[PDB]
């Protein structure tokens, strides 16, 4: 009956026609011994040739059993498939080591008229610290898999009523696409109660030629709110503000505009939220929009030793499922079988229970960065954990090539790290030395790389954090322009269209091998210190010594030049980096001056920042930024 | 004629429809250059496309020639195949190194109406210390292999009349399945004279809904005997008791309830028993029920240096035939071509001649463990060797992941090792130092791992062995509950459903790399000794320092904590392990006290245990345990 | 016209139906991207699917260009193929390094009615020290290759009239097969003028049930000559004797009875003989009858430093073409592109010009071994070189596993080496130290391995060589029985059917790793010397310490035992090897005594042996051994 529909956790899904073979690996893994490729006539069905084997040990179709055991009331899961033809459904699970274990097989024989139903209940008891469940089909005669699903044994609790939030800024076409994809799958459509779009740009999504068609499918569920550029924080703050005040939605789902969606991902997230033992945040993972078979990360934490976000303990960035199948002996694939606990999830997909939003308050008024991490740490302090759910994903731009933490974002990275550190530290007193040491090493590296503007804006970052939580809030919007203004006067921050716009380099490039050798690193380091003590030659600021590609722009090469072009990470331009011994020393001294301030004033900072949390997170205070005159 | 049927050693067999591709490797190996997969219309026939090659150099279809040379009167074997279409049957053998040697080819041309018979006699002379024989088929036109077999040149001696024994304990569904599979193959059915089922559990196999249908196919050959839980020993003791007293079966075949059967396996075992040079025990091998293409072990011995069961000298655990074909250059596969001699076979499949059972007596009244090894050692002392026959296998649970020698089984492992050691030593006087040293190293390891209960029950194991063979017999049933009772008071033995039932750990986990480095092991060892000399902090017994996964729970990580949860091997729960310096030292001292007793009293033990063998193995004394008031 | 037939060097040939895929690699190499396997409807034609590529860079179908350049008058070779369908014939050659070079392509379009002729002349100029020529076919539409050949540009000189010689000894079935295969190919049949069969055994080939049918196809060309067992030398001596006296055949072709033939091989050999610059010996290569895709060796020389036959400088034994294609980057395959010069060819296939046989005389009356090497050295001293022709091969048993130079053959190996050394030395005076040192190292090794009989018969070998060339001739027949008689009294030479015929070993085996480690070899060596100085324990001659498999029977393991069974190389039995310090020392002293004799008397030996060559090689003196009373 529809008792099936109410207990559906995760549908077995298949690729769209014309899907590149790499991406198909996220869905199904076919034996190379098969006569022909399996064919997907719809997104929920599959035709398999006679005498063929297909494995559903895959990102989208395997069941992340250990996560369900850890966070939900589901004691068991039921696999249900409908099949025609003759063959066997084999059910497997893994230990947290990745070791595969055969659970049970079921021979079937069905026809189009009388299709076979194959059911398998798997208890979730043996998944304490990792493991997946999946099935394979090995055929006798040609087989059609008409449908498949992972089901709970009882209906989902609560009511499904999601407010989806999508902040957008000068990407009307991406936003229109996102709105369109939300209503593509009828089952996702039915559970969406509202779509809040804080439009923070000048190029409005409302003015896009395809907007009316996307807007029609949502009807009055859609609202667009014009506001100034308040970054991610202001965007998602608005979303949460609107959801609590102007809707009765039980779940708040943060999403993003520049995404591609696998709609079942939303239902998986929702299912985990509904079956949850206690209220919690449920997050989706990010697949790399530019390398679509690659998983960005299983989950992330905040490392408390230096208060810095990182990969969770047994997780590694950029896992290509086409090269490294889930069910494979290699070391990268085995890591995927551990249950990865997280401190927070990113806001490309993050479900927040209504009550939880109410109790915790709004995002901190940081512009970009650390706002998601803060909201995870805050939630945990209130006994609301976060789970990053494997197999529930969207496609989003990763820092795949195109990004570098040396531009204006570096200001926000440092400032907000400090704000959130002050807000959540809890650890011993002398623990801040770790964070400052971390920053010193990075500072000397920037100076070695001639990334002078970076250091300057990081000096402003420290000043702004030190000025307190009231100054932070007052510069929600003004902070960005002020960072640009500082950067304009540094040659290392002025992007030119091409190296060919400048005089041709004095020297041709020579391939320099990266020093792994212990003695050689020392030698390159000393050579760098020695050069940095000399007065720079001004002629190398008129004509660059080298044109350095991004991939070659490393400290060991850069710490011996007086002047060079360095290509930006996105490959779109170059900057003329220039050494000046007087400026370097001055920036270094200003940095050290600030480092000593941080470790002197950090305890005070914790007090004032924790005392300001009611204010920084109140809907009323946020109204002063969100709403105009 | 049926002169063929009487001399059949081993049928050429093929996979069931829908069999996973991995498992098919146990039967046939097909070239990837073939246009299509070979098709098995029945379990004894195969269709092969035109211009295709299939190799029968496989676990089930190759002939383990060296074993037949060593233990049977067969001077040669005849390969007989019936084929239609046109092609070549090529016959090969190996040297004990694995080197393949072409013996002879036979071109054939047959039709469905006039099928071709292809015969090849292979003398068993060149297989002194290893080697297999097999065939390949390379086709011209499409070929059907209608049947194939390895045959002796004369009828099998003796009469085939097997009593199959299956002890069962609270696994009625598995037992019913086993009973069902015994009658699946008509040729196995015909040679079964009785099926004895000692039902030792409370959930009776007789009460299972599918039992009547399984029981009908056996008729009056089946008998079920209710008795208390007397472990494996009591179970198999009952089987042997019933077979000798209440049947006239010439062969006794020990099996198990949680198995999957390849019925031809039984006939292979029987064939080797019948053609045997002199009476002997014939055992089957175990394929891993959870990784079905994996062989557990070629055979096992008792290493006399420390009296401990191990892999036979050139055998390695867990051989995956899908990754490592029999006929392949790699080092793991070459080992399979040596004739592996064994001291004993396990009781998942072990054929014992009626007369031999009569002369040797019953199993020793050990609860679990070492009873099979003892029966092999005992048989050898009477001039009855054991053979583990390759290609004759059942599927059974291996210690594949799910088992750990630290629970209640550790008591039985140590106690019974000592009993069997006392029973069979024969070696020099000072030889027991080896066994005690072995136990000391294990003891210190348990204490390092905080596995305190293990040490305590191993202390009881030594006491029970020391009390003598009469005490051993008197605690056949009572020993198990008494072990549980000791374990209840150790935190390291109380299983909780999840780490989440306890307060969250103080520290997050950090990946610790296993020390292979020589200096680093020393450093980790010293760090462990140093920590173990400090007084433990009681707060770490309230709140665990870490949640440690099974795979990470190693001595180098565990010897530096005061308190931590460790997940059980099966992944079903966790235990709160807790360091206490006073308890550790006390357990260690109690262990050392016992170690010194062992090497002082071992000679005495041999005398009293050897003198008690008539008693411990008599059917009359066993009646006091097997039969009620 | 038949001007084509007269200039044919080497036909393009294809496998028989049902040929194992490995062996097919000797003929054709097909791309795995092809839809279907190529099909050979006859041995000289091939069907190739549409859009497919087949390479004829193979043992049998590529042209060994450098050999033809070196030894024949052919300035160029013409490739001629007849094809239907549409595609391209691509012609390639290699440098001696293996580097492939594209020469020329030819698009064709033919039909069954109007087949396309594709011709390509390749000049042999760039093959000074290596290189092959071959073709590939890449198809557009389905293609049939109807025929292909490598042709000279002018008719073959001389007259083709071969006397084939096949000595046989108790292998009537193999001999009958050889006779049968000689007439299988009409083109080989036509050039055979006689078949001489010295039947040296008691089981006569004449008495074989299939002999009359084989004999009918040869008619009066076949003659069988009964004589005593005079080994290989007597056999081939008889062949040459009969060919010169009783036929007018222009070529003498030594073959063997236990062979499989690729008939075109004979024509290739004949073609090279006819086109030769000057008269020469043309030999065929040996493919491994037991591993049929493996080449035994490209060619062999006599290393003058110690006067011992070996692989030619850049040749390595046992080249598997299925694993290592001719046209492949790997190091083993690149060696195949050098022109390998030889000192001699073996007598499995060796063509000798009539005049050359006349001038050189008969084989030396050695029983087995070194007779072929001598005949090559002798021929070279008369300005008649030997060529081993790649791509011209028979299948013959290699020393693939089944042979060990420790039995009765060791006597002949040493004695004949000395005879041929005395006959051909030429080098400096002090050069014999090398040969004696070589023998000392081998002697100490035999004694270390307990191979005592070997040393004793090698002591007789030296004595027999020292007694002179007249004694050698007088013991042509009697030498074999006399070697057996010596060996009967050594336990290490008495073969027993199985280790199980002896008392069971004292110790089980333990895997000993082969010492590659520099210090460890030293340690094992010292341990061996130390043990060999002790008095052996007689009880270890009653009951063996170990049962040692052939593969494990190495000096480092064997030099520490007093008594052990060692399995024979063929796996058919075992010998009880026994250490005795008194016997060892006595044999060693007798060996050293002889070693000092050799280096004192070697100059004398050269004189007497060279002076006896007219006698040892005269047909008249050979009549005293070949013909009865
Ligand atoms: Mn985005
Ligand atoms: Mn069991
Ligand atoms: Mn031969």
């Amino acid at each position: 009956m529809s008792e099936l529909a109410a207990s559906l956790l995760s549908r077995v899904i298949l690729p769209r026609p014309g899907e590149p073979l790499d991406v198909r690996k996220l869905y199904l893994e076919e034996s190379t011994t098969n006569a022909r490729r399996a064919h997907a006539p719809t997104r929920t069905s599959l035709q398999i040739g006679a005498e063929s084997e297909v494995s559903f040990a895959t990102y989208f179709n395997a069941f992340p059993a250990s996560y369900w055991r850890r966070w939900t009331t589901c004691k068991s899961v039921v696999l249900r498939v409908q099949v025609t033809g003759a063959g066997r459904v084999d059910v497997y699970r893994t230990k947290a080591t990745g070791a595969r274990i055969f659970v049970e097989g079921h021979d079937f024989t069905g026809t189009e008229d009388q299709p076979a139903a194959v059911e398998t209940e798997v208890v979730l008891q043996p998944f304490e610290d990792g493991g997946w469940v999946w099935f394979d089909i090995t055929t006798d005669t040609a087989v059609t898999l008409h449908s498949g699903g992972w089901y709970a044994t009882s209906p989902a609790p609560g009511t499904a009523n999601i407010a989806v939030g999508i902040p957008t800024f000068n990407r009307p076409a991406d936003c229109v696409n996102a709105l369109r994809e939300l209503t593509a799958d009828p089952l996702v459509d039915q559970v969406i109660g509202a779509v809040i779009v804080p439009d923070q740009g000048e190029r409005k999504v409302r003015d896009h030629p395809d907007f009316p068609a996307a807007a029609a499918r949502l009807g009055s569920r859609l609202s667009i709110h014009d506001q100034p550029n308040l970054g991610g924080s202001g965007g998602y703050s608005r979303v949460m503000y609107e959801a609590l005040k102007n809707t009765d939605c039980q779940q708040i789902l943060f999403m993003d505009d520049d995404i591609r969606l696998e709609p079942d991902s939303i239902l998986r997230v929702l299912a985990m939220h509904r079956f949850a033992k206690a209220p919690m945040l449920v997050g989706g993972q990010m697949l790399n929009l530019q390398e679509p078979s690659h998983l960005h990360i299983m989950g992330e934490v905040v490392d408390r030793s230096i208060f810095m976000w990182t990969a969770a303990p047994h997780a590694e960035y950029d896992h290509d499922f086409a090269e490294y199948p889930l069910n494979d002996n290699n070391s990268r694939s085995k890591l995927l079988h551990r249950r990865i606990d997280v401190d927070y999830n990113g806001w490309w997909t993050c479900m927040i229970p209504r009550q939880v939003a109410e109790e915790l308050g709004q995002p901190l008024p940081l512009f970009i960065k650390w706002d998601d991490a803060d909201y995870g740490l805050r939630a945990a302090e209130h006994g609301y954990p976060t789970v990053t759910l494997p197999g529930a994903a969207i496609w989003h731009m990763a820092w795949s090539d195109k990004d570098d933490a040396i531009d204006w974002q570096a200001y926000f990275h440092l400032r907000n790290r400090l704000v959130v550190a002050a807000m959540h530290w809890d650890g011993p007193k002398a623990q801040v030395i770790g964070l400052v040491r971390s920053h010193l090493k990075a500072t000397l590296k920037h100076l070695a790389c001639l990334e002078y503007s970076t250091v300057a804006i990081q000096n402003k970052a420290i000043d702004d954090f030190l000025a307190g939580p009231e100054h932070i809030f007052s510069i929600l919007e003004s902070a960005l322009p002020q960072v640009h203004r500082i950067r304009k006067s540094y040659p290392d921050a002025v992007v030119l269209p091409a190296a060919s716009e400048l005089p041709p380099p004095l020297h041709k490039n020579k391939a320099m091998k990266p020093p792994v050798n212990p003695l050689v690193i020392g030698y390159r380091l000393a050579r760098g210190i020695m050069h940095n003590l000399t007065a720079a030659n001004p002629q190398h600021h008129r004509r660059p010594e080298f044109n350095v590609p991004t991939q070659d722009a490393r400290w060991f090469l850069l710490c011996t030049v007086d002047g060079a072009t360095v290509t930006t990470a996105d490959g779109c331009g170059v900057v003329y980096r220039q050494r000046d011994r007087a400026k370097m020393f001055a920036l270094l001294w200003q940095s050290l001056r600030r480092q000593r301030q941080l470790l002197k004033r950090f305890e005070e900072m914790r007090r004032i920042y924790r005392d300001a949390l009611p204010t920084l997170s109140s809907k009323q205070k946020w109204e002063t930024a969100l709403l105009p005159a």
